[PDB]
């Protein structure tokens, strides 16, 4: 379809830089053998880790073998660091921080707060308002500065758009307050609103017009997720379109948390490639991460998993690995170096030297 044909060419354009340096061996000028292997990618091709991580060996490798990036799935949520007020604990999530580290994954944090009442601590929801804040304050402050230079993103205040449990008892206020004292505490962490029903429904324009009112506000807000959890159909030009407004604020966007429903993994597989390739394509985007992948643990159970309960792929699990083979430069060329290659870094052989070649400049 055109849809295709127009991302993929906006993928060409966007998310590669010819290639071309050194070559010399000692001082020779024009033949030889050159091999360009892509080792890793500059765009996020990451996924929800859950508990699975801690004693399941083969989700553990699974993980590591098909994503980049990481976030946890509740290891690092309120109710899970403080489950009873003043017990405060960060081990599990300080666990999955060194699996990830040792295999140089970074971490999305998720989530210092959570505008809905229903996803916030049950202690919570009986103390008054300044008691409540003075909760509030200690988080804030003791996981703020206890993940310090652990995470590249924080989800700050989860889906600010669907709940009023801090804004009715402090005003938006109370937001610039989340993301102003995050960054003092932590300025290396990007800072992100993170929000559902924006590509996945028409709640895009909603979206743009509450991240405006944050930073006029105050609130350093410096980038845009999009939960993208579909329901049984991924529809790529309205999804473009729904990026394309959300991308006017000048902010990098990610699709933080994919997956879609449907009985017949082979529309689960081309809901996947639909999102992924528009996502791909689209200079805004800079990540996409799926909210799980194995069908023994996700939070919308088989229909949506790319892996099956025997850990053998579906076709989604399929689709998924072919796009990313698709999207890594691999080359052998005699030529005095060219060629177009993917964000990332390579190693180039005459595997011998590992070198970068990242974004922030357009010209090989
Ligand atoms: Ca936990
Ligand atoms: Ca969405």
């Amino acid at each position: 379809q055109s849809w295709r044909k127009e991302a993929n060419d906006r993928i060409l354009q966007h998310r590669q830089r010819e290639l071309v340096i050194n070559v010399i061996d000692k001082e020779k000028k024009p033949g030889i053998e050159v091999e360009i292997k892509q080792i890793r990618h500059e765009f996020a091709f990451g996924s929800a880790m859950n508990d699975q991580v801690l004693f399941n060996q083969t989700y553990a490798d699974f993980f590591v073998q098909h994503f980049n990036w990481a976030v946890f799935e509740n290891e690092a949520k309120w109710y899970a660091n403080e489950p009873e007020r003043g017990k405060i604990t960060y081990e599990k999530a300080d666990a999955m921080l060194n699996f990830a580290n040792r295999h140089q994954i970074p971490v999305r944090g998720h989530a210092l707060f959570w505008e809905v009442e229903d996803a916030n601590p049950n202690w919570l929801k009986s103390l008054p308002n300044h008691e409540v804040y003075e909760a509030m304050k200690r988080r804030l402050e003791h996981a703020g500065n206890h993940f310090k230079g652990k995470f590249r993103h924080w989800d700050v205040n989860n889906e600010m758009m669907h709940g009023s449990f801090f804004k009715d008892r402090f005003g938006k206020q109370i937001w610039k307050w989340m993301y102003e004292e995050t960054k003092k505490i932590d300025p290396q962490a990007l800072l992100f609103v993170n929000d559902y029903n924006v590509i996945s429904y028409g709640e895009h324009h909603a979206y743009k017009a509450h991240i405006n009112e944050l930073r006029q506000l105050g609130a350093p807000v410096e980038a845009i997720g999009v939960q993208g959890h579909f329901a049984d159909r991924v529809d790529p030009v309205v999804v473009k379109e729904r990026l394309d407004v959300l991308a006017e604020l000048g902010l990098p966007i990610w699709v933080t948390e994919y997956d879609s429903v449907h009985p017949d993994a082979n529309r689960r597989a081309d809901n996947l490639e639909a999102l992924y390739r528009v996502a791909f394509s689209h200079p805004a985007v800079k990540g996409v991460l799926m909210w799980g992948f194995w069908a023994g643990a996700h939070w919308r159970g088989e229909h949506a998993a790319i892996v099956n309960h025997d850990w053998s792929l579906n076709e989604a699990g399929r689709r998924y690995e072919k796009l990313l083979q698709e999207w890594t430069t691999q080359r052998v060329e005699k030529t005095q170096v060219t060629c177009p290659a993917f964000h990332g870094t390579y190693e180039v052989r005459i595997e011998s030297k590992m070198l970068q070649q990242q974004t922030i400049e357009l010209d090989s």
